């Protein structure tokens, strides 16, 4: 196959949630990485973008990250569909908002706009944020139908929306692990490194497909003070399914790039996926659940998984490469309680591919971080990984040996300094996984145990992986090497 990497994912993702087809995953053909003329490579919107700068004094990728926001909106002649964390945007991002509705206002379009929000449990926080919009608008406002939400699933499971999308006219999405914070991203000196994408073509679809999946559960729920907080212009109701009523079900083609969409609905909208028939094997005993007590969704619930095949996804991902794995990370491990530690069939994975010699890069952001950070040490995904690697490779020497032949784990620096020149760490919040210099997951889902809705695409074309190399995997690995406790190619094993 031209594609053997989403070949396997796409063949697992179909055994995991065959029933979610369509609408929380699908693979999809003729998309575009929507970069400039100039700049080819621009699709990849990463933030700062100051490489080498221990000031980040030109940040070439905020700027772009921005512009791109803004053109895409204002090129908008149906939707504007948008899903991230709470906070609300703010600053910036939201500046970018309102310019492009403006624009496209301005251009004669009249508009329907979702506003999604994942929250944690009178809150006049959407009504307020609806308001602040409308205002800033002005005249604009006047053809816009406007929905505003703030939504929890699970609050047992701290469950709610954690992806990161905005999705014009069906057609154009950008997503990743970019939160629209003007604090953590914009007005300061010591700026969140992060990634999204920007794509056009069918995958576009899918991402609406996605929030009409989510949209439906809200506007269900709507009524429900505990669950959802709602807001609407004018007269307007809630709108289940806007990408649906509004858009082609046949997106247009852009170009040649074969995408899996992928995604998942956490806990407390979909238990099940009633037609998986999916068994896997529970796998080998480990030390990840910190407190008996604890309901392990990750490692230990058949049915999570099939309402959760982004899970699945990046594992397959991991298991499909032949030569190499680079994984960007805030980090690998989760606080427990009250999530279990790590995903034991993730690092399972990792552990099988490095007793097989492939090459497998781990960056997290520094613990000294520690929001931006969940460990206090590396050596907590060094043990980990050596002891998993220990039920392969026949006992702990052989895989001490097995990890620093093949594996380079580091924190996360853009310039030489250990340190933003503030005096503040560095914090990374990637949700990256490139393999082969050919396919490569970039969206919100993090790697660490987390059960919440997320979203990202998984493309493959070495073209793009290439450039994906030369614009960020490659610069982080010159500044972040410094830090590796294990590095292969250095003959660093100090675990």
């Amino acid at each position: 196959s031209a594609t053997p990497h989403l070949d396997a994912v796409e063949q697992t993702l179909r055994q995991v949630s065959p029933g979610l087809e369509g609408d929380v995953w699908e693979r999809t053909s003729g998309n575009k990485l929507d970069g400039s003329a100039a700049d080819p490579s621009d699709w990849l919107l990463q933030t700062p973008g100051c490489w080498g700068d221990d000031k980040c004094a030109d940040r070439v990728g905020t700027k772009r990250l921005l512009a791109k926001m803004t053109e895409n909106i204002g090129n908008a002649t149906r939707t504007v569909d948008i899903s991230t964390l709470a906070p609300f945007p703010n600053g910036a991002f939201q500046d970018a908002i309102v310019a492009g509705l403006k624009e496209s206002a301005a251009k004669g379009n009249k508009l329907k706009v979702r506003i999604l929000v994942g929250a944690a449990p009178m809150n006049v926080i959407p009504s307020k944020y609806r308001d602040e919009l409308t205002a800033k608008l002005g005249k604009a406002a006047e053809n816009i139908t406007l929905n505003v939400a703030s939504m929890t699933t699970s609050k047992t499971a701290f469950s709610w929306n954690h992806s990161k999308i905005l999705v014009v006219d069906g057609q154009s999405a950008l997503t990743g692990g970019i939160n629209s914070w003007k604090d953590d991203y914009l007005d300061t000196t010591h700026p969140v490194s992060d990634v999204d994408l920007a794509l056009t073509g069918p995958a576009a679809g899918s991402a609406g497909r996605y929030l009409d999946t989510l949209w439906t559960w809200t506007c269900q729920n709507k009524s429900n003070i505990a669950s959802v907080w709602f807001a609407a212009s004018g007269n307007a109701g809630c709108m289940p399914t806007m990408h649906k009523d509004t858009n082609p079900k046949a997106s247009p083609a852009t170009g040649n790039v074969p995408v899996i969409a992928v995604g998942g609905l956490g806990v407390g909208i979909k238990d099940v996926d009633p037609k998986s028939t999916f068994r896997p094997d529970l796998p080998t005993a480990s030390d990840t659940k910190c407190v008996v007590g604890l309901h392990d969704n990750t490692n230990a619930d058949r049915d999570y998984d099939t309402v959760n095949p982004e899970e699945s996804a990046l594992r397959a991902l991991v298991a499909s490469a032949k030569g190499h794995i680079e994984i960007s990370q805030q980090d690998l491990n989760a606080t427990c309680p009250p999530l279990p530690r790590y995903d034991i069939r993730l690092y399972d994975a990792l552990a099988a591919k490095m007793a097989a010699g492939v090459k497998v890069r781990i960056v997290v952001s520094d613990p000294a971080n520690r929001g931006y950070s969940q460990i206090k040490s590396l050596s907590e995904i060094s043990d980990t990984l050596r002891n998993r690697l220990a039920n392969i490779t026949g006992g702990q020497q052989a895989a001490k040996t097995a990890m620093c032949s093949n594996l380079q784990l580091a924190t996360f620096r853009s310039s030489p300094n250990g340190k933003w020149a503030d005096g503040h760490p560095y914090a990374q919040h990637h949700k990256l996984v490139s393999v082969d210099s050919s396919t490569f997951y970039i969206g919100s889902k993090n790697l660490y145990p987390s059960w919440l809705q997320d979203f990202g695409y998984i493309v493959e074309s070495p073209e793009a992986a290439k450039q994906l190399d030369a614009k960020l995997l490659d610069p982080q690995w010159k500044y972040s090497q410094e830090t590796a406790t294990v590095d292969y190619a250095r003959g660093i094993c100090n675990a």
